[PDB]
């Protein structure tokens, strides 16, 4: 089973660590630093990788950053758009940083 799923244009970016961080809403704050977690694609629920979690914040839509951005391998504009999408009328979220194992 998979403890967190990407979607799955998502997936080469993390493999390929481009992507080492994942901004998320209050439903998946519990993970946290050192967690090692099974990763699957949002469309098939497909494991493609395990992640480590080296660092977790807490973060805003008006404290988001450009280097969240740069994280998520994205453009800020890029990013809030997402969001708007994923969570939308939300303005508190979860920073997950991690690597590919
Ligand atoms: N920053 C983010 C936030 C969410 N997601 C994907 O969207 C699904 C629904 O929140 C999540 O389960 C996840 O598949 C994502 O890929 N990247
Ligand atoms: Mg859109």
């Amino acid at each position: 089973p998979n403890d967190i799923t990407f979607f799955q244009r998502f997936q080469d970016d993390i493999l390929a660590g481009r992507k080492t961080i994942t901004i998320r809403d209050e439903s998946e704050s519990h993970f946290k630093t050192g967690d090692v977690l099974r990763v699957g694609r949002f469309e098939d629920d497909g494991y493609f990788c395990t992640i480590e979690v080296t660092a977790t914040s807490t973060v805003t839509l008006d404290t988001l950053t450009e280097k969240h951005a740069e994280q998520e391998n994205m453009t800020l504009t890029e990013l809030i758009k997402v969001i708007a999408d994923i969570y939308p009328g939300q303005t508190q979220f979860y920073v997950i940083e991690f690597k590919c194992l």
